[PDB]
């Protein structure tokens, strides 16, 4: 089975790549070159060094993902004005447009798309959430499952072990066929 | 570990008891005596035949639950007259049954899981308010509160198993389960 | 125009009945006989002493409302023991009173407006779930449903109610969040 | 009083501008040069030709608004990567930045900001709402009121809702109004 994971070199993505590599060849898109090397030590992990906003939004797609004709699992773990653009580009537009570019392969595999969800932070997380829900409704008939795993504070969210996010992802994709786990709310203890 | 499950002879309840019995002694409260007998053949399963409204609301407690000093997991899976039936069973019973088990839950720092027409709407929102507010009240007392908001019965048991398997630093406060389409 | 207001003798009720009396005959339900007497002084206001839980729920009706041929505006402003009282009064009564007046509401294409600790959370969400579902059930039958969700001078609530029912021909105001 | 209204030449904008001109001088931003002249025929309306994304986002302010030391009422009424950028720029980033830029004038007047609320359309309407609700919390202590008008499945009726919002009592805020056909 085929998995694509963005933010693969962040704390969460590393744990997500290790989990999915049990039963998927994983395309792990990431920024950190040492983690990427470390990741390629895992069998069936295909590291892709990538500046994701530039590749997804400016160049029309990540070349090394272009040949995939079935994707089973796609996990999106990647002044003020410049700050708005940076956040919205990376947290909302890239998941939407990367999912669109992989759409044919997602339909073909009946895959699962999982999103990991100040004024700018509130807006983009509320944005990402409306994207997820409307996408889900657009694609349910095509066999695509859409899910949001939502970390947040109880205290602050950084105290969530990243492996628990990987487990949340594993729980979502493992759900039986008559089911969609559409949302999982995650908080520190 | 000690688990208390209501609605234990419903489809959901049966699969929840089968799964929780892997690592818990399970006090299974339900209506159907034959399923109760069946469940009792599961190592550790304590069947309690119960009319839950009456015992919990009027009698002030379920008898076979009174000498427990630890509860690690409590799962609530159990027209004017209809309103009274729904609201009594969907809301007050979970509120009141949690209250009565509060000491054993704090002592265990345990987990409370609530499995979520016009009566149907108000009860499900009512259950959701109860849970989120009970979470706030018992946050500092070491009790964790979780909703499963739903479908194949085992998928519910899986969701419960995922909730309580959370590590030492995390909790799963809600899981939405929907039909495929 | 005909109007029915519960908890009409509480702070909000009083102001709601005054404003509504400008263009409505108002049937004002209360238990304060002195405020009820007081209210009756206003033209167009016809007061009704009622033990509303007992009447709506246990006797299936409030007698003095039974004969109305339409209701243009209905406004709902009226421990285990604590669970029962609040749920009875905050949720079941508006559900049941509303059902009981269904034929008058349908006749007028009227407006139903609901004014929205563990108990307090639960009933306030129950009330909101009721209103939304009720809205969907009756949308096709001419009835408009609204909530006022105050999280305040009662006159402000009355103004919120007035703003809702006076809304244009093409528009419904389905919810208004009011804060201190 | 002083009002700033974006999208003044749009169908909503015109009726919001008319209603506000009763008790405000209205800075009415738009691109339509004929409708701007049309509106200029309403006394108390000082129209302002503008490419608002460019001026607010690139240039760091709308010129003809830089003099304002008080603003009472600010009203924001203005499937490809490019579509995403167009919509989110206009509907989210503009309102946050414009509000930020007028933040000194708004604090001085203790004024109110009103936001008038397909994968792109869901994402931006949720974004604006999240923008508005965090903004409100940020500025509550500084005396600014924040309100949303959330249309759903006649422009004058939007103008009326806005009038309802700004006219609220001394002790009361109207934070949100859900509107439907």
């Amino acid at each position: 089975k085929i998995a694509v994971v963005t933010g693969a070199t962040g704390g969460m993505g590393i744990e997500i790549v290790k989990d999915l590599s049990r039963d998927h060849i994983v395309y792990a898109l990431g920024r950190n070159p040492e983690h990427l090397a470390a990741l390629a030590e895992i069998e069936g992990v295909e590291p892709i060094e990538s500046d994701i906003v530039k590749e997804v939004l400016e160049e029309g797609g990540v070349d090394k993902l272009k040949n995939l004709d079935h994707v089973d699992t796609l996990v999106h773990a990647a002044g003020s004005v410049a700050e708005w653009h940076a956040h919205l580009d990376l947290n909302v537009i890239v998941p939407a447009e990367l999912s669109r570019q992989l759409l044919p392969a997602l339909r073909a595999a009946s895959g699962c798309v999982i999103y990991i969800n100040n004024t700018i932070y509130a807006a983009s997380k509320h944005a990402l959430r409306g994207l997820a829900d409307a996408f889900r409704k657009e694609e349910a008939n095509n066999g695509i499952r859409v899910s949001t795993v939502s970390p947040g504070p109880t205290r602050p969210e950084i105290y969530i072990e990243p492996k628990e996010i990987a487990n949340a992802i594993r729980f979502v994709i493992d759900a039986g066929e008559t089911t969609q786990i559409t949302n999982v709310d995650v908080r520190p203890r």
